[PDB]
């Protein structure tokens, strides 16, 4: 069966193995093997995600199936947000299924989590960034109901690429 559960200070060093694994995965293609060792270094270091994993603006969620870790997100709000969108928002800052996990409805059970946080937060709006050349991401973002309302360069290892920011309004009541 399909089952989520908040992280929490315990699961730092499967949520690090995780993380690594994961994006190494979606990256690997488009950046030097010493980029991506360098970055890897800095973002899933264990100090690194112990400081995101004890951040109050900030929630891990991992996924299963058959009692099995298939994937995880991160959500943000307020300061947490790595853009500064507000106090009325929520941010999807990372979101990922293990490869032979994925079209099993995963995704979208993790998203819709994200969604379901924001609505209890009261959060009157849902967003992302994702970089354009990720179109089964895209696609499947369009799919749940997200829309593209900018895009903004970033650099990648040393050289430009673009983001795009897609978001979707909740409830406003």
């Amino acid at each position: 069966s399909v089952k989520m559960k908040k992280c929490s200070r315990e699961d730092l060093q499967t949520l690090q193995q995780l993380s690594i694994e994961t994006f190494n995965d979606t990256f690997k293609e488009q950046n030097s093997p010493e980029n991506m060792k360098a970055y890897l270094e800095s973002a899933f270091n264990t100090e690194q995600l112990e400081k995101e994993l004890s951040n109050m603006s900030s929630q891990f969620f991992f996924i299963y199936f058959d009692h099995e870790i298939a994937g995880y997100v991160k959500v943000n709000i307020d300061d947490a947000q790595s853009e500064e969108m507000g106090a009325e928002s929520l941010e999807i800052e990372r979101i990922y299924i293990k490869n032979s996990f994925q079209k099993h409805g995963l995704g979208k059970h993790l998203l819709n989590k994200a969604i379901e946080i924001a609505l209890e937060r009261n959060k009157k709006n849902i967003w992302l960034g994702v970089w354009e050349k990720n179109e089964n991401a895209i696609a499947f973002y369009k799919k749940m109901g997200f829309v593209q309302t900018g895009a903004h360069s970033f650099y990648m290892g040393d050289e430009e690429q673009t983001d795009l920011i897609m978001a979707k309004t909740l409830i406003l009541e």
